[PDB]
């Protein structure tokens, strides 16, 4: 609706502000990731103005998975052994999706 | 209540699994951040089992601020020029806090 249309228009404009400034400096997205340690996928989503890619992840879940992999643990198994944590990450993920859906309405 | 008590107990245990494995390898949290590019604050929150520190941030807002600073832009001003984006980040932040509050109830 009206609100979501303004949000998406602003996100596109904002993404172009970032991209323009990056391109002025002749840097790649990978250069920015190196300097800032902001993940490439997040930088891409910012420049594209993509709300879902920005808001949908349960970022803590991903941090746990990545940390587990670095430590040679099976993060999927580890989180399954913590079913209350696992369920709440699922619930937060579904909440993120609901909120994205409601914004459109 | 019952559910939140299990969640917090599991998060503490999970954090100790991570810390134990890290310490076995004699790595610091900063070493892990270097290898994984997971922010130190996120690693700390995982090891401490701190739900609020994990779930409360609107991570995209922080990514935008950090990217803006790297590009010598005032991220606060930039987001204020996008009031629909700014308002929704505030709304997501308040939602995260509400959900944390409700879990306890």
């Amino acid at each position: 609706g009206h609100m979501s249309e303004h949000v998406h228009k602003e996100l596109l404009h904002l993404g172009e502000v970032f991209r323009s400034q990056r391109e002025e400096r002749a840097l790649s997205l990978k250069d920015v990731e190196a300097a800032t340690s902001i993940r490439l996928s997040a930088l891409e989503a910012i420049e594209a103005g993509h709300l879902g890619k920005l808001i949908s992840p349960v970022y803590a879940q991903g941090f746990m998975k990545k940390y587990a992999a670095f430590l040679d643990m099976d993060g999927d198994r580890l989180l399954k052994e913590h079913p209350y944590v696992l369920k709440i990450f699922q619930e937060f993920s579904d909440q993120n999706m609901d909120m994205l859906l409601d914004l459109e309405s």
